[PDB]
């Protein structure tokens, strides 16, 4: 079926915009921040059928979701929070919101130029994550 060709592929963390205060209005605690923010991940994006897999290996977590657009899924996050996601496709856009005691967070990823940017956000605060192919 082709969803998400763009998207496929092994990825490299290039540059981290206000990532400290995205983790602090997550509610992540310091020493978590400050390993969490070093970290360059790999992100591997795979698709087989219906069933689309995001690995992030890092020398600070690794971390692996599979799912199906649409359907709610269990994930636990690489700060240990255990939230109820779900993933959809939105004009070329994939959104991930995050819920979890009552609070949401919602990761944007899309392919611009030869980058993969991803755009996570919580409240008022935003941190851009842009990727690199491999
Ligand atoms: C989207 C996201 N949200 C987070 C929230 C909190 C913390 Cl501590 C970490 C993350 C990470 C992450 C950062 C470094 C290495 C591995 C994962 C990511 C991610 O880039 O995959």
């Amino acid at each position: 079926s082709h969803m998400c060709d763009a998207f496929v592929g092994t990825w490299k963390l290039v540059s981290s915009e206000n990532f400290d205060d995205y983790m602090k209005e997550v509610g992540v605690g310091f020493a978590t921040r400050k390993v969490a923010g070093m970290a360059k991940p790999n992100m591997i994006i795979s698709v087989n059928g219906d069933v689309i897999t995001i690995k992030s290996e890092s020398t600070f977590k690794n971390t692996e979701i599979s799912f199906i657009l649409g359907q709610e899924f269990d994930e636990v996050t690489a700060d240990d929070r255990k939230v109820k996601s779900t993933i959809t496709l939105d004009g070329g856009v994939l959104v991930h919101v995050q819920k979890w005691d009552g609070k949401s967070t919602t990761i944007k990823r899309k392919r611009e130029d030869d980058k993969l940017v991803v755009e996570c956000v919580m409240k008022g605060v935003t941190s851009t994550r842009v990727y690199e192919r491999a």
